């Protein structure tokens, strides 16, 4: 830190701690993420995102490669989508505000998917809230750079809830589609104020999303029993109704839900399309309740 002060560690986060502090030089209020190393190919990788800037992607202020240890410096945004919805649990956030949420981040998706960048690792707290309305994706095209690891530094066990199923199948080819499914499990928990598959392994993750969406087969999912972990011995779950899942979520929010939630990702909606379903055509952006 001969170019920052620390005002506080704030947190031990998927890579390595993060950390309140101020540059020197402008006196900025940032986050400061240290990458634990246990590589020239991250950094080329990780630099080229300080290019894909947007509204809502929290900004990369700079990587700092210096005495062998990595840095990313950050935006600094005051509240995460997962203490937000904590704070909120007894009454809910208000749909209209789920609604300019969920608009916002199909708008960053967006953004990233058109230049071909993937997050892979959405979850409630890397979605970053503002006193203004505003939500940003916080940590965008760092997983094709670090990998997603089963535990992280301080051996916190990293989420498996918005994990798409091609992945838990053993799918090594990603696709857009991965971030479509997690922002979907998040718009249902947002709506029902309980997280929709909250697995606590790779089978009880898989088994959760066939109990609500039914097991997957050839008819809905052309390819599926081909992928390296399906197994003909899957158990044979009924498909629940979205009325059933999310109530009291709306027919245009269970439509778009639906697409969203598809298990063949060639099928699932795209964030470009998403952002012209019938759900958003009365979207406004409220000013959320933010004590900090």
């Amino acid at each position: 830190m001969e170019n920052f002060q620390k005002v506080e560690k704030i947190g031990e986060g998927t890579y390595g701690v993060v950390y309140k502090a101020r540059n020197k030089l402008t006196g900025e209020v940032v986050a400061l993420k240290k990458i634990r190393l246990d590589p020239s190919t991250a950094i080329r990788e990780i630099s080229l995102l300080k290019e894909l800037n947007h509204p809502n992607i929290v900004k990369l202020l700079d990587v700092i490669h210096t005495e062998n240890k990595l840095y990313l410096v950050f935006e600094f945004l005051h509240q995460d989508l997962k203490k937000f919805m904590d704070a909120s649990a007894l009454t809910g956030i208000p749909l209209p505000l789920i609604k300019s949420y969920l608009f916002q981040l199909l708008q960053g998706l967006a953004f990233c998917h058109s230049h071909r960048v993937l997050h892979r690792d959405l979850k409630p707290q890397n979605l970053l809230i503002n006193t203004e309305g505003a939500i940003k994706l916080a940590d965008f095209g760092l997983a094709r750079a670090f990998g997603v690891p089963v535990r992280t530094y301080t051996h916190e066990v990293v989420t498996l809830w918005y994990r798409a199923p091609e992945i838990l199948l053993g799918c090594k080819y990603y696709s857009t589609a991965v971030d479509i499914w997690s922002l979907g499990c998040i718009f249902a928990e947002m709506v029902t104020r309980r997280a929709l598959f909250p697995g606590d392994s790779e089978i009880d993750q898989l088994f959760r999303i066939f109990r609500t969406l039914g097991t997957p087969d050839e008819v809905v999912w052309p390819g599926v029993t081909s992928m390296p972990d399906y197994k003909p011995s899957f158990p044979k779950w009924a498909r629940q109704d979205f009325s059933k899942v999310v109530p009291p979520l709306d027919e245009d929010g269970r439509s778009l839900l639906s697409q969203m939630l598809h298990y063949d990702p060639n099928k699932r909606i795209s964030a470009k399309a998403a952002l012209a379903h019938p759900f958003f055509q009365d979207v406004t952006k409220p000013v959320p309740h933010l004590r900090l």
